[PDB]
C-alpha cells in the first residue's frame, strides 16, 4: 500500500480500480446523557467477516470513477442513495498495492445531514446487497470511555478489509475529530 | 468464567445477572448465487466498539430473567420484539464469575421465521438504544470462502465482549451448523 495521486493512478496500465466512501453527519446526541457522539460515520460488516466502507471495484472503462462509486453505493446501501450527489469534490486519496491483486483504492468523504444518514440506515435493508455483500451497517464510536479502552480504541481492534482502517484514521484527522497525538493514544491503548 | 446450572445460579446471593439472546432464522439465499447463507444470525456492534448479543442486566429481586431479557430486547432491538416471546424453553446456558465482579451470564437461543428477522432488522432503527448503546445490527457469515479465511474465520477475528465469542461457538455446535472439527478448523484460520 503506497500513496498515489488521482491524475497518475488513472493512467496506470491494467491494474484494477476501487472506490469507497465515508458518509457522515453531525450529531448533538449524548451516550448516557454524558458522552457526546459528535458525529455519525458509517461503515459496514461485509460478507467476508471484515469491517469496511461502502463501495467497490470501479469498472474502469465504464463511466467516471464517481459514477462507478455512485452505483456501488446504491447497490450496497440502497434506494435512498440515488439522491446522494458525491462529486469529484468528494475525492480524497488513492493507494496502489501489489499485495493480493495489484490494485488502486480511492477514498471519498462526504458530509450529509443527520436526517439523510438516518434514512439511509432505515432503508439499507432494501439494498440489493443486504444480507449478501453487506451484512449490516454500523456507526463508528468516536469517543473513549473511562476505562480508556472502550469506544474507539476497542473499535480499532476489530478486523478491517484492505486498508479501510488506514482510511478511517485519515478521515478522523481530516475532519478535525482527533489530533495526531490523540490518534496515537487510541492506537497505543488499542495495541495492548 | 465457569459453568453453572440455571437453578443453582438463581440461588446465589449478591451476584449480578445478565441475559443475552441469539435470534436466528433459516434462509435459502446464496451469496454470489453459489454460496449458501444457510441461516441468519443476528449480533450487534455495541457502544464500546465490540460485537455482542442483544440483552442486558436483570435484577432477579424485581423481575424474572425472562421479563428482564424481554424489556432489554425491546430497548436494544426495537418495537418488532413486542411480537416475539423469548421464554424459559429458549434458555440454553449460564456461566459464573467472581473476578472482576460477581456476575452470572445467561444465554438464550430462539428460532424465528425469516420474515421476523427481516422485520426486526428493518425496525431496529426505531429502537430506543439505536445510535447510542446499539451502534447497528449485523449478520454472522456462516460459510468459509475460497481463500479459507473470508467469512466465519475472519469474523471471529473481531473484538467480542466477555464470553460472547464462546456463546456463539456454543450456538454453532448446538444448532448442528458446524462439526467439532469444522469449529477447530475455523478457529485455526483465525489465529
Ligand atoms: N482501502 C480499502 N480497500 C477496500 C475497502 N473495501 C474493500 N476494499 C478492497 O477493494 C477490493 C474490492 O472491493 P469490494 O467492495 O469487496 O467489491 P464490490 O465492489 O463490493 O463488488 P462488486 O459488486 O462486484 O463491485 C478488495 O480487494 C478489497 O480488499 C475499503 O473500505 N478500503
Ligand atoms: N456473555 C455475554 N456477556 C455480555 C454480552 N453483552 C454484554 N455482556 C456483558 O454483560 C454485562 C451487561 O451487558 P450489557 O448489555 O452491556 O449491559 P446493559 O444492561 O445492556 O446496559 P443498559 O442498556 O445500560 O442497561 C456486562 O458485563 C457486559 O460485559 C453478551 O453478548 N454475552
Ligand atoms: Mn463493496
Ligand atoms: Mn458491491
Ligand atoms: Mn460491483
Ligand atoms: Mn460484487
Ligand atoms: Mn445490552
Ligand atoms: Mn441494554
Ligand atoms: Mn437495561
Ligand atoms: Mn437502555
Amino acid at each position: 500500500p503506497r500513496n498515489i495521486s488521482r491524475e497518475e493512478s488513472l493512467q496506470l496500465e491494467g491494474y484494477k480500480h476501487a472506490c469507497h466512501a465515508l458518509l457522515h453527519a453531525p450529531s448533538q446526541a449524548k451516550l448516557f446523557d454524558r458522552v457526546p457522539i459528535r458525529r455519525v460515520l458509517l461503515m459496514m460488516m461485509r460478507f467476508d467477516g471484515r469491517l469496511g466502507f461502502p463501495g467497490g471495484f470501479v469498472d474502469t472503462r465504464d463511466i467516471s470513477l464517481e459514477e462507478g462509486l455512485k452505483r456501488e453505493l446504491e447497490e450496497e446501501l440502497g434506494p435512498a442513495l440515488a439522491t446522494v450527489e458525491v462529486t469529484e469534490d468528494d475525492y480524497r486519496s488513492s493507494q496502489v498495492r501489489e499485495h493480493p491483486q495489484k490494485c488502486v483504492t480511492h477514498f471519498y468523504i462526504k458530509e450529509l445531514k443527520l436526517e439523510e444518514i438516518e434514512r439511509i440506515e432505515a432503508e439499507a435493508v432494501n439494498a440489493k446487497d443486504h444480507g449478501l455483500e453487506v451484512m449490516g451497517l454500523i456507526r463508528v464510536p468516536l469517543y473513549t470511555l473511562r476505562d480508556r479502552v472502550g469506544g474507539l480504541p476497542a473499535f480499532l481492534c476489530n478486523n478491517f478489509i484492505g486498508n479501510s482502517k488506514s482510511q478511517l484514521l485519515y478521515a478522523l484527522r481530516s475532519l478535525k475529530l482527533l489530533r495526531e497525538d490523540q490518534i496515537q493514544e487510541v492506537l497505543k491503548a488499542s495495541h495492548r
